[PDB]
């Protein structure tokens, strides 16, 4: 039915500092995507209520 | 006679990557010089034809 696939998992890592007064950065990154399953014969699984 | 001299060998590096969707990228740098040897009055060593 409704699933998802994750491409990334969520991680985390710091920019690196080159100089004395270079300023602190931190990244989060993640990947997934979504779909309602249809089956051959054209018959949805998912409703949606209004 | 003919002769070639080199500066630096041809060397090869890699841009390291700092953030996450930094992209690959390598460089190549090579250095060198040509001269065909001479005299004083003009007389040559080398002919190259028509």
């Amino acid at each position: 039915g409704l699933h998802a696939k994750i491409g990334m998992m969520m991680s985390s890592y710091q920019v690196p500092r080159v100089m004395h007064n270079d300023p602190y950065q931190f990244v989060k990154w993640f990947a997934a995507g979504f779909q309602s399953n249809n089956s051959f014969s054209g018959l949805k699984s998912t409703v949606y209520g209004s």
